[PDB]
């Protein structure tokens, strides 16, 4: 029975499926997937190692609920990198078939509708704003399928609340027409211990299985002493040619021609840690593929920020770093050069552990204590996870790297086990719910209320509503007739997808930016779209009152009219409030994006206000993501002298463009580069474009360089011509589909 074949499957997709090497489900899979009525709609919550595949009944599953009952489905995916991935993945395996997947992941949104799409590959943060929809328009027919990756991020995460929110609220959707299922859900989890609770929560049928293709040997190393994990110990490791032995292990590990991942706890770290594996691969191996590795250098080398430095030294030898510093483009070339072998050594931080699927023959975790603190047991696992590819190696390593004291805490990361989901539910999250129920007409009176509260993870694991509703009223959020009804301001919070608490504060601002506000520059336009300072970056106060000392005739309005100051702006704190502080660092943050949108190259951000260029790409995505906020909040306000102000932000934060080129970076291979140097050819609409001539933008793009040089976002590397093609095709279908 475990063939792809024997099961009933799209000879379409079956075909795409045998390209990536999926011909043989597992035992497991089956099991999983003929555990009764899941099949049917019984919802599925199931756990398995990430290296086993455990997308695959997912995937099938919704072939199923798409094809058989036709109706919208939801992959919810914890993080945009991976949701990206997996949005692509699903399109090139289910493009045959005619099922059209558009993803919702920070700030990007489907050109097409909703209505006409069949599967929304979305973030945690989209996909609950996309059930709002359907609930207030009441569309929640459509929706008849919603999966769920990472079912463990439900718990205690900065973005598992939602998640939670997200179920517990379809469930009462479907426990309230009862008065196998109209909404299936089916969950992807890791080995947690109350899977169980979270299966019968949900109804859902629960599947635990601990099978890897691959068989996982987790080691400590002591000293030149390396032990299993139950405290045995299983090699004495010599060093071959040495100058932690780190680098003697990556040795040991490519002299059998393999690859080697190297998690270290910062981004200096995994700097140095792969300049010394480059510098001995180098002396060890030169008594002082290539085409392939050049290609890749070449691919770095066209990118707004170039190359690296440090990658300029590391990767012709095989080694390279992956942190959070480097840019998108960069992280997916040195990810790509690693997964198809022309890496041999990563050093990455703990930011790759739950990001994309990277497989390495060996993963060496260097210290235990990552940041400061002990390595978490979730983390540890996602790291180890990664150890062995399927289908290639017999055995995967992992080989954490402890010593003395750190030992014990090696020795309970080897033996330990992953804590119990939670709920995370006055609070912000049950305040985000109440609003999210009352607004959308789900529930009326405080016993509805409480009928609710007994349907989410709380009332499975074994008030706070009537706090809530009085938050919520005292607040204006919502009136009482004690029948509660949405008002202005809580249907525009709902509709805009905010946290009621942060709602509040950015009605104020808003309100308060519509009586004074600047068109004479952007900034006015930016402080309220600029989300927040966060952490994004570490503020040089000197480099802020510099920048500030040399503004426009025009900036320090903006400034003054928003609440900075210069008596407190780089100045106090430049020699050494939580409002104050929470201006100026939006400030800074509104200069910065003030040069994303002014077409600044990222190197020169980096160099006038000393923030890495990751750090910029993150801190774009948020503004774009809350700049769509804040038109949908406008939107739905009847405030249509801001919303009009705002609609084009998001894009122009998006892409980091001007405005000419807002027309142009509506194709999908035209980020701010490869617009901006086909704008000033003339080319100033995707109109122009359409017919722009093929080999006339062939030439265009192999100039202005900052084989398959050119890098597209879930494209890889494309060469010039095809490039081009692929731009001049996208343009026309764009033109071509949007009348
Ligand atoms: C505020 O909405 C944003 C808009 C731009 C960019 C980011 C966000 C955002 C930010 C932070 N958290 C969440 C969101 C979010 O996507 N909320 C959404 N609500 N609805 C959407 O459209 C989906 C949809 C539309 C029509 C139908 Cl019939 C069905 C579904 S998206």
């Amino acid at each position: 029975k475990l063939l792809l074949a024997n099961w009933g499957l799209p000879k379409a997709v079956l075909e795409k499926y045998h390209s990536f090497g999926v011909k043989k489900m597992f035992e497991w899979q089956a099991e999983c997937l003929l555990l009764g009525q899941v099949l049917e709609g019984k919802n599925l919550v199931y756990s398995a190692p990430t290296s086993a595949g455990k997308t695959l009944v997912a995937e099938l599953l919704i072939l199923k609920r798409v094809l058989e009952m036709r109706k919208k489905a939801l992959f919810i995916l914890p993080f945009v990198s991976v949701a990206k991935e997996k949005k692509y993945y699903l399109q090139s395996l289910f493009q045959e078939v005619g099922i059209k997947v558009d993803g919702y992941m920070g700030s990007t949104s489907p050109s097409r509708h909703f209505s006409s799409l069949d599967i929304a590959v979305c973030t945690i943060e989209r996909a609950n704003g996309l059930i709002n929809r359907l609930i207030e328009e009441n569309k929640m027919d459509l929706l008849g399928m919603v999966v769920v990756d990472e079912l463990h991020m439900l718990g205690d995460s900065h973005r598992g609340y939602l998640l939670e929110l997200l179920l517990t609220k379809i469930c009462y959707i479907t426990r309230k027409s009862a008065s196998s299922n109209a909404v299936q859900i089916v969950g992807m989890s890791a080995t947690l211990p109350n899977l169980e609770l979270v299966a019968s929560w949900l109804n859902a049928e629960l599947y635990h299985t601990d099978f890897r293709p691959v068989p996982l040997l987790e080691s400590v190393k002591v000293g030149n002493s390396i032990y299993d994990s139950s405290m045995k110990l299983v090699r004495e490791f010599e060093p071959m040619l040495q100058v932690d032995h780190v680098v003697s292990l990556c040795y040991e590990t490519i002299c059998d021609n393999h690859s080697v991942l190297l998690f270290c706890p910062s981004k200096k770290w995994c700097e140095k840690l792969a300049d010394i594996i480059a510098r001995e691969f180098y002396n060890l191996h030169h008594q002082a593929e290539q085409k392939e590795l050049l290609e890749v250098m070449d691919q770095l080398r066209r990118l707004p920020s170039g190359l690296d430095s440090v990658l300029q030294k590391t990767v012709p030898w095989g080694v390279a770093f992956h942190h959070a510093g480097l840019t998108f483009e960069e992280r997916d070339i040195i990810e790509g050069a690693f997964r198809q072998g022309l890496i041999r050594v990563l050093a990455a931080t703990s930011t790759l552990s739950s990001g994309v699927n990277l497989p390495a023959r060996r993963v060496i975790i260097r210290t235990p204590i990552f940041g400061g603190r002990p390595l978490d047991i979730l983390t540890y696992k996602q790291m180890v996870g990664r150890a062995g590819r399927k289908g290639v190696d017999t055995v995967g390593e992992s080989i954490l790297i402890c010593k003395n004291s750190e030992k014990s805490k090696g020795i309970a990361l080897l033996q330990g086990s992953l804590k119990p989901v939670r709920s995370c539910l006055v609070t912000g999250s049950m305040i985000r719910a109440i609003l999210e129920i009352i607004v959308g007409g789900v529930a009326s009176t405080s016993q509805d209320m409480h009928t609710y509260a007994a349907c989410t993870f709380l009332a499975a694991s074994m008030g706070a509503i009537e706090a809530c509703v009085m938050w919520l009223l005292e607040n204006e959020f919502i009136q009482s007739t004690k029948v509660y009804h949405p008002t202005h301001l809580g249907s525009a919070t709902l509709s805009s997808s905010l946290s009621p608490a942060d709602t509040l504060d950015i009605f104020a601002d808003l309100q308060r930016a519509m009586k004074g506000f600047v068109l004479e520059n952007d900034l006015h336009i930016l402080y309220l779209v600029t989300p927040m300072f966060e952490d994004w970056t570490t503020i040089d106060w000197y480099r802020f009152f510099c920048l500030w000392e040399k503004l426009p005739t025009s900036m320090k309005r903006v400034a003054e009219l928003v609440g900075v100051e210069e008596g407190f702006l780089a100045r106090c704190v430049k020699g050494k409030q939580h409002r104050q502080m929470a201006i100026h660092k939006r400030f800074f943050t509104s200069l910065v994006l003030l040069d994303l949108i002014s077409e600044v190259p990222l190197r020169e951000i980096n160099q006038k206000y000393g923030c890495n260029r990751g750090q910029i790409q993150s801190l774009q995505q948020s503004a774009a993501v809350y700049a769509g906020m804040i038109t949908v909040f406008s939107n739905r306000l009847g405030w249509h002298n801001m919303e009009l102000l705002l609609s084009q932000f998001q894009k122009r934060l998006t892409f980091g463009i001007q405005r000419e080129l807002c027309d142009l970076v509506r194709v999908s291979l035209l980020n701010a580069q490869r617009a901006r140097v086909l704008y000033a050819s003339g080319f100033h609409t995707v109109a122009d474009l359409a017919r722009a001539n093929i080999v006339e933008v062939e030439v265009i793009l192999k100039n202005a360089v900052p084989m398959r040089t050119i890098w597209v976002t879930g494209r890889k590397g494309l060469t010039e011509r095809e490039a081009a093609a692929l731009i001049v095709e996208e343009a026309r279908m764009i033109l071509q589909q949007d009348l």
